[PDB]
């Protein structure tokens, strides 16, 4: 019965909390035990949804938040209709306007560090990467940040707020030092 | 009690399913017996609605999905107020921005083939044709595709997803080979 | 218990029907007895609302549809803050973008005829007039039609549909010849 | 049991009334006793919300209307991510598009007078000020009025309407002469 678990449930929206619970159980993880991961999973969902909401009405397909199987089905349809290359790991969105997949990251360290780790991992000459930290930095492939400034600013604002809420509950250091 | 019938009811939205049922009974067809047609009818409704949703707020009148009589009443009002020519077969939308009717098609073969068949049929020097296939092709009158790229991409994505769902249930070949 | 009364209640939206009933009782008229006026009042409400919906989000103040007293209060605030001249008769909208009041008319005759009658009546060097007929014509002050083409086309479409519905019930001639 | 209290509850939206009640109790004030302040607090909330609604979708963060603590948390996140200077008094919005805080004022006197008082108070070389009166004037830092004309016009309209409602109840002079 952790403080972090109760904190997450009052910080994030109930739909986000339930998608995060569903995602963690799919990969065999327990949200009551791995409560830092529970927070991170919610955070990442939220960001990905605020991101898709920047931009014009039909711009993004949302991959993140779906069941694994359906997410891959949607990736294949997209691959099979734009001719874009099939990613090896599930990305988070597809950008119909620039014809590319996007991998959104959210990190409690240097973006430099998390970007390289993502780059190396997916090795998809194609897929765009976009990282945000909890201290306001972002880093994106070819310095091309996809959305305009006001929509990314909102996300960075929301991340700093989450950090403050954690810190004022004394949960921030345990969260920071378990990434 | 076919697998296809239950598949359609979980693939499409309930409002689409009910309009499709209404349309088939109007033409004396039974959705429980002619289950490929039931799928096609849902598909065509869906596409036509995703199509009207591309574009700016007042752009399209939606003809498809209405009762026959009301659909013709709306066609006549449009004819009677823009001076456009009265079509012989009901189209699916009217484009207020380009002042033309549009016939949307969705095909399980070559678009070349289905386009000619539509052309020949309506013989309306006026009415624009726009076909989509389930393998991502589209074809439109004067190569003028009406909407921008992202809205048509979404439709082609959704069609490929429907195809995958059918195939993973072993319904795809029976659907493909009954068009 | 007229056919026209039941026709109006199934043709127009319930909120429009209730505002029309409220407006007629304010001027001492009975919607069950004066059923042509009941139709016209609904029609005029509808049009004025479809009109305000053309244009960008804050463009119009809606005067029509309010209680008399509140409508005048809103006119005075507008006069008292833009310095525009106080109209003698209640108009239907205010255009914040062009800084003028608008009088919307809907006629079962020549627009030429109804426009002059409106002009003469309000004598407001200032207030813009915009008439629509049920046969698709419109006429506006300085040939300046305020909205773009697609939003006015929709209105003219809806008016022709109302006319057809009346005619197929044999109510059209009585409505036409009582304006 | 004042007339002003009942007037406010029928003039303003219930959500605004409840936020105003919450704000006044936070600063130890009683909405039943200080009924002019209750009106002013509602007015100021309303304006600030109509203001945030002018502009494009992600443009403003809304600070006003939150609990004190959360409002400061949001200010800090914004400061901590845009590098803008921390204000000493809580502002009402943040403008992501121009990267500044905004202090909205609403006054029953000369805007000249209320602007100086605000200027002097916050002494934030940075924060933009935007005053509206109940007689239609506005005044803003560097004559830069943030929103376009139609959105500010709406606000000034609404303020004059509130003034008229008060005056026709004989509450206006007591409200005017207690600011
Ligand atoms: O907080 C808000 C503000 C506006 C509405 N809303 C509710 C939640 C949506 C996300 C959900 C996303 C979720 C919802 C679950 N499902 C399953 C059936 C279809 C659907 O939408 N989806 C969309 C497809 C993939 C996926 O995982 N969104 C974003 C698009 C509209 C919506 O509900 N959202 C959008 C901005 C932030 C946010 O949380
Ligand atoms: O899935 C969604 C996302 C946004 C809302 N929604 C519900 C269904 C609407 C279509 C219906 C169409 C249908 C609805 C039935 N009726 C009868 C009375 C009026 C009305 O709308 N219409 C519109 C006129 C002709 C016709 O057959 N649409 C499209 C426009 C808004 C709406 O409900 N829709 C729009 C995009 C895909 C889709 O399915
Ligand atoms: O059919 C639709 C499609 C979109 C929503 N909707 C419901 C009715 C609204 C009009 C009402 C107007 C009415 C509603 C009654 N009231 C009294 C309290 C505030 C309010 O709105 N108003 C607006 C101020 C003056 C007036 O008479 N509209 C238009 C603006 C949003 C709305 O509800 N509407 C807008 C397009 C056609 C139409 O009928
Ligand atoms: O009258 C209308 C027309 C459109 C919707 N709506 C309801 C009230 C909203 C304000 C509320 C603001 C309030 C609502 C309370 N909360 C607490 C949880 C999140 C939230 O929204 N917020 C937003 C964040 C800070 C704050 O105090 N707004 C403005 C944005 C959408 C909304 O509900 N609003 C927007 C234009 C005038 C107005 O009164
Ligand atoms: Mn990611
Ligand atoms: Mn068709
Ligand atoms: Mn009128
Ligand atoms: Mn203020």
């Amino acid at each position: 019965g952790s403080h972090m678990e109760d904190f997450v449930r009052q910080c994030f929206n109930p739909m986000i909390v339930e998608l995060a619970e569903k995602a963690m159980k799919e990969y065999g993880e327990d949200p009551k035990i791995e409560t830092n991961k529970f927070a991170a999973t919610c955070t990442h969902l939220e960001v990905c949804f605020m991101y898709s909401d920047g931009g014009s009405k039909h711009r993004f397909e949302i991959i993140e938040g779906r069941d694994r199987i359906m997410a891959w089905t949607v990736v294949n349809s997209i691959c099979n209709t734009t001719g874009v290359e099939k990613p090896k790991f599930l990305p988070d969105l597809y950008d119909y306007k620039e014809n590319r997949f996007i991998e959104i990251g959210v990190t409690r360290r240097e973006v430099h560090i998390y970007y390289l780790e993502k780059a190396n991992k997916i090795k998809s000459e194609k897929t765009h990467i976009h990282i945000f930290s909890f201290t306001g930095e972002e880093m994106a492939t070819k310095a091309d940040y996809t959305l305009d400034e006001e929509s990314r600013a909102r996300i960075k604002t929301r991340l700093f707020t989450i950090r403050q809420e954690m810190a004022s509950r004394s949960l921030w250091d345990s969260f920071r030092q378990s990434e």
